[PDB]
């Protein structure tokens, strides 16, 4: 699950499927800005909308990030797994996942590809 509280609201964001609730965190939050968005980790795997199950509570903006490049949206709608141990992230990227990344380390060009160019991602780093 994912939830997102504003900056300046009063009133936090807050739905089933942590991908939909995280994409609005990156953008479509409107009117005011996130100040910390909490997540039901979850998942994985999918943290579909239909997610694992259970789980703990946790900071998404303070915790680690998997971009799948295997089996994500690329083209289409990308899903974010936020986890609460960077080692479960990575093992997620063991099995596809792509990289591992920070909420605050987020970077479009991990999320989605222009063009593939090539560019380096953060810095290549990743």
């Amino acid at each position: 699950k994912a939830q997102i509280f504003l900056e300046g609201s009063p009133a936090p964001l807050f739905f089933s499927q942590v991908r939909d609730a995280i994409a609005y965190a990156r953008g479509p939050e409107q009117i005011a800005p996130i100040l910390v968005i909490y997540v039901n980790d979850m998942g994985a795997a999918g943290a579909t909308w239909d997610q694992p199950g259970d789980g703990n509570w946790i900071a998404a903006d303070k915790a680690f990030y998997v971009v799948g490049s295997a089996r994500r949206g690329g083209m289409g709608a990308p899903e974010a797994v936020p986890f609460s141990s960077r080692d479960e992230a990575a093992a997620f990227v063991l099995a596809e996942g792509g990289q591992v990344l920070a909420l605050a380390d987020i970077t479009d060009a991990m999320v989605l590809t222009p063009v593939e160019t090539g560019s380096e991602p953060r810095a290549d780093d990743e």
